[PDB]
């Protein structure tokens, strides 16, 4: 119980420390792997699906999707079409950052 709470306090000072991260985008990120790693998704189609999944608020999405694209660990590309159409995806360097990411996270909990 308490245990969870330890490891769990720690992890997220470590990924904050060492990449301005929180758990939040984490979950956020991992999420991305499953939607966009191939094809890239409609922003508003993820929202809707990482709000149900992850239980987070519209803008709190909203923050960590920023946040991931600000720091260069997810992509976006808008429509040519239509100015508001916004699409999220995980471009190779994104992949390969994602990896890296989470091999990290698994080392540090076990």
């Amino acid at each position: 119980l308490l245990g969870f709470y330890k490891q769990y306090k720690a992890l997220s000072e470590y990924i904050d420390k060492k990449y301005k991260l929180s758990l939040n985008d984490l979950a956020v990120l991992d999420l991305t792997m499953k939607h966009c790693k191939d094809e890239k998704v409609l922003m508003q189609s993820f929202l809707k699906t990482a709000m149900d999944e992850l239980d987070l608020s519209r803008t709190k999405l909203l923050v960590s999707i920023r946040r991931l694209i600000e720091k260069e660990r997810l992509s976006k590309v808008r429509s040519s079409k239509d100015e508001r159409k916004i699409y999220i995806y995980l471009n190779n360097d994104d992949i390969s950052k994602f990896n890296a990411l989470f091999e990290d996270v698994e080392q540090f909990l076990n």
